[PDB]
């Protein structure tokens, strides 16, 4: 349910999107 950053960690945002 995100929209996912390099990160993997706190990245996996919709926000990102």
């Amino acid at each position: 349910d995100c929209c996912p950053c390099p990160a993997g960690a706190v990245r996996c945002r919709f926000a990102c999107c």
